[PDB]
Order: structure tokens, then C-alpha cells, then sequence
């Protein structure tokens, strides 16, 4: 009984740490958040800002989604994030990732009532 909003929080939110993600961060996080249960999710981004700040993006800059849909929004301010990218030698179930911190604008898709983030589209 996990909503799309809850799923977005599980896959993309990590407010706790003021971003100091070690080189082990993604290996631990991708596993702890169950993103390597059925397969090694190739790419996944974690946002370190507050839930309120990320939810607020749904009222910010409306931009086209990569899939052509029109319900994506870009944050006006840059946000602290951590990108997780599966390594080349990574082999399920032992999913391995490269951890890379960044400060960029995020683009999320929003749906529902309340209108909240349900998909992370990209960082720019
Ligand atoms: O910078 C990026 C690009 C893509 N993705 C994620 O990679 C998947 C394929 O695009 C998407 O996950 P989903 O299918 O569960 O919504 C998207 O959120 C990220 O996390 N960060």
C-alpha cells in the first residue's frame, strides 16, 4: 500500500544528511531503499533538501518532461543531490554504484491531489 508519492520519497529523498555522501553511500543507499531487489536500478538520484522544499517544486517552473508529458517542473534554486550510477563491473545481486555529489536544479514530474512529486526526471 505504497502510494506514488511515498515511492518517490523512498527512491529519491534523503534529507537527513547535509550531503557528505561517502564513496560507499550509493552502494548502501540503493540497497537500503530497496532499489536493487529485482535488478540493479541503473541510475537513481537522491535529493538532500527538505521534503517541503522538494514538494514546492511542483509549483515552480513548468517544463517538458523527457517523455513528452507536460507535468514536469524545474526548481528555481539549485539543490544538493547525490547521483548513483551502476558501475560497469556491477553484477546483480551485488549491485555496485559510483557516488557523485552535485548542486543542480532538479526536474520532477508531479501528479495528484495534493499535487506532489511522483517521478524524478533529471538534474540540470
Ligand atoms: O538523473 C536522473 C535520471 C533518471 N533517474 C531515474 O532513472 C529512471 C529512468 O529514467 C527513473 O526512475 P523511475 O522509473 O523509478 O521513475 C528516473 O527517476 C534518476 O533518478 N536520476
Amino acid at each position: 500500500k505504497e502510494t506514488a508519492a511515498a515511492k518517490f520519497e523512498r527512491q529519491h529523498m534523503d534529507s537527513s544528511t547535509s550531503a557528505a555522501s561517502s564513496s560507499n553511500y550509493c552502494n548502501q543507499m540503493m540497497k537500503s531503499r530497496n532499489l536493487t531487489k529485482d535488478r540493479c536500478k541503473p541510475v537513481n538520484t537522491f535529493v538532500h533538501e527538505s521534503l517541503a522544499d522538494v514538494q514546492a517544486v511542483c509549483s515552480q517552473k513548468n517544463v517538458a518532461c523527457k517523455n513528452g508529458q507536460t507535468n514536469c517542473y524545474q526548481s528555481y534554486s539549485t539543490m544538493s543531490i547525490t547521483d548513483c550510477r551502476e558501475t560497469g563491473s556491477s553484477k546483480y545481486p551485488n549491485c555496485a554504484y559510483k557516488t557523485t555529489q552535485a548542486n543542480k536544479h532538479i526536474i520532477v514530474a508531479c501528479e495528484g491531489n495534493p499535487y506532489v512529486p511522483v517521478h524524478f526526471d533529471a538534474s540540470v
